[PDB]
């Protein structure tokens, strides 16, 4: 049970370069499955998740090699379903679904269940794929879509904002005969990203970013090379980490423009902030932050995922700061952690009431969620005395390797095996 | 098109009989495909819905005929599916989908569009139905239900408070091996009749009418005489048509068990109510009524079918009431055609502010809403001259010739023809 | 630092008496500030607050004392108002407000003003003072009312629920001019509670325990005895630890109409339960709980204040069992310290997702609200092992004598102080 | 009764000058009594509620006069309360309070109010003037702010988001002692647009238009000459009106950077837009608009002040397109009535579903929404023959003789006084 020690106070500066984000990688796994000639797909991440898309690509008869890219030869996919091993440990593996049914004309997936009707994720995919023409199946532990010859383009209006969903939808309408139109398509910068890469593989899609998807459906796919774009909210992590060390850092293999309400809250807090077109730096100039007034809300304002971090910032930053959930709820659960360190705050409805103080105490923290956890190693470094974060696998999760990052910035972090 | 001309102002005194409940006799007329013996249906009010219900019925195959009762017998049925025409004009027409395959092992019911994505309303019957082990179909525009031997008994938790799919599930699960329970399941009045006429019919239900419903399979169901329960809408609504105009009104074959809300309500206004086993009467003392606060929640709180009804109580009241909607969005389409007959009103967001008038105004209105529309109908009663309200369509598919019940009162109605 | 360290597995059986709720003790006590005659408060518990409540009177000038009943004589009330000191710990204090203005003309409370604009409690107390005709003075941190002669009658439209100025206003209300009615009024057993105790002192109040109160002003309140409701919520505390532990127990000295909802969730439980008129049995037979399905809300219906309980009983039960918070967000904080004893949850939004265990581990663990703090206790009794609560001053605030009571119930629990 | 009698259909075309912005002229008018110099207040419309606050700031001893300016000479304010007579039609009005106690320690604002407390939209006002150290006076129907001295500068943390509270604090901390933070701060450009003003008095004001707003207190206010923004709501109206007509149109006195998601929009619809610092030109190519999909959420979003005009331009625009009501109830009243004219769409919930047709026909029209009967007086100019919208006094207290800038616009338009 790997855990992570780190010796405070530690100056945040220098370099780190953003891995990319396995956000865009999965769906753009998924889609590679559409593509008739072999596929570079650069910058991938190397996570759980990829692994675990590798095995079940594998699995349904693609040649697949990784590395800094992965290499991707759907050329031979003969098996047809994701069985129940791989469907369980990562949700993603329904985007598995579309695209087997829109070039193969038929998918099977495992469908982990149990739960309250009406809730499923899973039933917007479904729902879409059936208003394309595919024909559904719940049958052995299973969700089958299926259809004789192409996929039909329909105007879809989707009732609830859903990422997974307009991947999915998207991605199969790419092979579709007509034009397929998604009202109220999920914003996010992975959606553009899928829709690029799907663009890149010859599909016609525009309106990606925005309300409305329209895809006009080609015969077939082809191959080519692919980067998938930085990550986000990793970005925001690093900044975060000089932000409150009085740091110095220059991001590189950076994507600034998924960055603007994020960049307008650092400078909020008092940070010298300056872009290029593939990269980002933030100058503390030695000073402290300013505390400042935080609300996430959907892309492209405040992200959620990089609430936990903000909340650190207020923490340890000149004055009072609120911050608020617009979205989720039990986005906190971290705070006490910070406070057996010596940070001042009130959880507060939706709200968490920030009174910054000038330095925080080493001690023995823990937190699941990937963002809180790592919101906590970011603390260690700039705590008095030792820190040790336990269970980290969570972070491993979604961070490429962090105690190396943090390391190559100053910090004086280890990463201890079996306690 | 037929329209409305009431001739105001008039007070409405005397009684009226209530009609059988439509919501009612809906999902018990799909349940008697269970029924392997005869079934009557008594106090089945003569409607559009009932009609069509009765057209699908036939077209599977079943022997059924209808007046005061509706006389079923579903002893010849080889047809299991549920036709386009038929379903187009009656979302209700997915009730056939449980009993069918709970029966027979098989059924289908037609699929229309629109219904965007994640906001489908049979969703949760396919849902449920899945629960209860039938193999789900999605091809062809329909939803197919099949099962193997019996359907099986099951846990399910309702995500969202549904009356169709709450009823849909109870009824399946009367045919199925072993045990059903339903977690959130409506509670609605209508739901207890359906669940009381199942358990008529043999089955073993309990818990109707409250938040868990217990369903314990039996082999078959038999026949018998059924009494589908008085409609508390419409009681209500002739409630009010006293309420508003110092009548007395006496209400025969209601429920006083199915108007909690409403009653108290109108007590509050300053009505004198009474009630019997089968009765309900209503006296203004020539009085005039008092503004009352409202807000509208799931039975057996106050019922949003009530909201229209008493707005207009609260417009022809002494006083400002504000009326509160928190089911259904939009319902405020009264309130413009009640201003223009001289009523003075401010819609805030979910809310109507009522500013109570002595008297009302002949004019010219319309309202596409059932409730709403009725309520106009209500307003040329006691408002000054002549009122006409158009498209009373709307009105006659959920209340049974209100025109000889409203006339019957000393009422000056009278229905048109041409336009 | 007071800490419990508790000996599991110990099975909860036996007998116990519940105690009065300190919150209907609280709003009664300060209404007795309208007794122009002496007064007994019967059933009173021995809490933190309660002292500061009596200390509170005393200053006022009034004559207090107590034990199991708190003797009272507000017959020569001579000061008026609730200096800082006093009112520093308690915020039920503003409840001395009401009582002041209405029998003397003047009163005022101290503020202590951190609070966010907007959500301010005392917002809804100054509104319906005002309302009543006091004038109202926000200086010097002091919350000021006064009244030339006596409140005048109104018709008061509460826009939120608020056990706070719910009882606020409808104490006032009897020393008024006129008749005073309250829209919207909160339901608690402890509002009924209050208002039994001013129509024993010959107040004229009829509607408690509905959402509309109507109070008819009279010119002086007596005196008489008066008998504190038991505490519903520590009955369903003591109901959930044998309902977790195959025990059988007997409430003595409780109400079983205040526990409609929660009886009725512990049947679904599976425990055998019988009532009278002031006792409860519950008997689960030697048999582990089964999951259930949980969705909190206003009373009547589920209490909030059991949720952590629930969740406690869910985590041990059979099956996965589901947890609905609509009342409170970041109300799970014991989910995290529980999971530390063995449990196993996700915490999605809202709700709790429940997967029982056999059984759960002795830990460390700590909870800040009063309800997870006792959950906490109840774990330990039933985990294997030693299990150690820290902060149990949490519990002792809203506990009377929890320790002794959960030891002749054959807990094997220890205080210890100091750490 | 004023009517706008409509002759279509004709192509809305040329030039059109955007008025000032009434919502950000009257909390300048209102600030101004900050102001011991003589202000010179530019870009005034000529509006209703203008000629109240000139009245009401008379009323004060102000000298008041006007045009495009309104002139104003504060440097004398003899009378410290709003009266009854003057306030009683005007909510903005409320903002004499904070300039008052600021600058003289001292004022009296009359209250309307029929009954209910909590929400009152006043609350906030009062409360945040009593953050600064204000002594306030409640009783029913009046508020009073007074201060010994100065106003002292605090950190204010909204529970709420409020344009109008975010002005009263916000100008009232100009003169108090210290720096005064305003957490949630309204972000709206008329926020951004006062808080220039002020700033161009001498007072130390910085984040405006972000969630965070500081103000450093200064000795007194100057005085000058300053420029009310352009109305973005308004040139919002005019670009859709070249947009559904198939015209070209520029806009005079503009301010592009307030309208980032209408310009956007327009885009989508597949309008070809040009901007320059003061200028914006819309230009359809005679071609007929694109159904765009569009969801209304806080600034700088998609503005629900835009949302009527859209919809539109959905119902004569090519396609389908639905738009959704993020935040706001029962925003769709005025659908009906451009059904009546041919439209064709559905209302779901929170949502219009928009089916573009070729052209739409004169009918009888009228909407109490100041933006919905703008709308429909855009429809008369592209619908079929004549087009009566009645109660047009609506659209005459927001839009600064809209018949005028129409004509020159190419439209066939008349103001009438009967049908």
């Amino acid at each position: 049970m790997d855990k992570f020690r780190v010796q405070g106070p530690t100056r945040l500066q220098g370099e780190v370069t953003i891995s990319g984000a396995k956000n865009a990688a999965l769906p753009i796994l998924f889609a590679a499955l559409l593509a008739e000639e072999p596929v570079e797909i650069q910058n991938v991440p190397k996570l759980k998740d990829i692994d675990t898309t590798m095995k079940l690509l594998t699995q349904l008869g693609t040649k697949v090699e990784r590395x800094g890219s992965v290499w991707i030869d759907a050329s031979n996919v003969n098996n047809f379903s994701a069985p129940y091993d791989l469907v369980k440990t990562m949700r993603a593996s329904i985007w598995a679904l579309g695209p087997l049914v829109a070039r193969f004309g038929q998918g099977q997936v495992s469908l982990p269940g149990g739960d309250a009707i009406g809730a499923r994720p899973v039933d917007l995919h479904i729902f879409g794929l059936e208003k394309l023409g595919a024909e559904i199946k719940l049958e052995e532990g299973y969700v089958k879509a299926s259809v004789n010859g192409r996929l039909k383009g329909a105007h879809i209006v989707m009732d609830k904002v859903s990422v997974g969903a307009t991947v999915t939808i998207m991605s199969a309408a790419t092979l579709a005969e007509g034009t397929t139109i998604i009202e109220n398509a999920a914003r996010e910068p992975e959606i553009v990203d899928t829709a690029n890469f799907l663009v890149a593989l010859g599909a016609k899609i525009s309106g990606q970013g925005t309300d409305r998807i329209t895809i006009e459906g080609v015969e077939r796919l082809g191959g080519g090379v692919y980067r998938v774009l930085p990550d986000r909210i990793e970005t925001g992590t690093f900044l975060v980490a000089a932000a409150i060390s009085g740091g110095k850092i220059v991001c590189r293999n950076a994507q600034p423009d998924t960055l603007d309400a994020v960049l307008a809250k650092l400078r909020e807090a008092g940070a010298d902030i300056e872009t290029g077109e593939d990269w980002i730096s933030l100058d503390m100039h030695g000073k402290r932050p300013k505390a400042v007034t935080v609300r996430t809300a959907p892309h492209p304002a405040f992200p959620t995922d990089m609430q936990a971090q903000f909340t650190l910032l207020n923490l340890v930053a000149e004055g009072t700061g609120v911050i608020t959930e617009t979205i989720f709820e039990n986005r906190f659960m971290h705070v006490p952690e910070l406070i057996r360190m010596g940070a001042h705050a009130e959880i507060e409805s939706n709200t968490v009431i920030c009174h910054g103080v000038e330095k925080l105490s080493g001690a023995q923290v823990m937190a699941t969620d990937l963002r809180a956890s790592a919101s906590l190693v970011l603390a260690g470094c700039i705590a008095e005395g030792t820190t040790v974060v336990d269970r980290i696998y969570h972070i491993d999760r979604g961070y490429e390797r962090i105690e190396d990052k943090l390391r190559a910035l100053g910090a004086n972090i280890e990463r201890v095996k079996g306690e």
